[PDB]
């Protein structure tokens, strides 16, 4: 399960994977954390 900080950064960072794009790409662009676990913190979630 892949969570991002900030609403707006997630929101591109959503919007990034629609054209194709790697998720893990979108999520270093974004500074977001993919972890094995199914559910993120809310101290790291948006």
């Amino acid at each position: 399960t892949t969570c991002c900080p900030s609403i707006v950064a997630r929101s591109n960072f959503n919007v990034c994977r629609l054209p194709g794009t790697p998720e893990a790409l979108c999520a270093t662009y974004t500074g977001c954390i993919i972890i094995p676990g199914a559910t993120c913190p809310g101290d790291y979630a948006n």
